[PDB]
């Protein structure tokens, strides 16, 4: 079963140590119940610890939400290859916990297209770079978050 895909942009401003993530949209999200009510959480992490959290508004009853919602984080130059930006799409439930639809992260210890997006940001400072990412199962991303390069 596919969980969906998420589009976001990354921008790093080295002089000011400012990291901006814009959640653009998601597509083909998993239908969670017998349609999902997606919102997106961002966690900035450094070695298991949460430095900052942000989240988008909620788009009710859609597998294909459009957000274009921007979030900024303070990350000094010397720390930018030590953090992870963790992006989770969740299903808002009025009565009960909000279950995760899928998850992805970018940062130096990411891989494949996640690493490429992060590296393209760092190679092209001050410019937002947009890219799509395949959402993965929360527990599998959590496992990989713990593998250092
Ligand atoms: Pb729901």
């Amino acid at each position: 079963e596919k969980l969906g895909d998420i589009s976001f942009s990354l921008r790093y401003v080295p002089t000011a140590g400012k990291l901006t993530v814009v959640i653009l949209e998601a597509k083909n999200l998993k239908k969670m119940d017998v349609l999902s009510d997606p919102y997106v959480k961002i966690h900035l992490m450094q070695n298991g610890k949460r430095l900052k959290k942000k989240k988008t508004t909620i788009k009710k009853n859609t597998l294909n939400p459009y957000y274009n919602e921007s979030f900024s984080f303070e990350v000094p130059f010397e720390q930018i290859q030590k953090v992870q930006v963790v992006v989770t799409v969740l299903d808002y439930d009025k009565i009960g916990k909000n279950d995760a639809i899928g998850k992805v992260f970018v940062g130096y210890n990411s891989t494949g297209a996640e690493l490429r997006h992060w590296s393209d940001m760092l190679a092209n400072p001050r410019r937002p770079i947009a890219q799509w990412h395949t959402l993965q199962v929360e527990e599998e991303v959590d496992a990989m978050l713990a593998v250092k390069k």
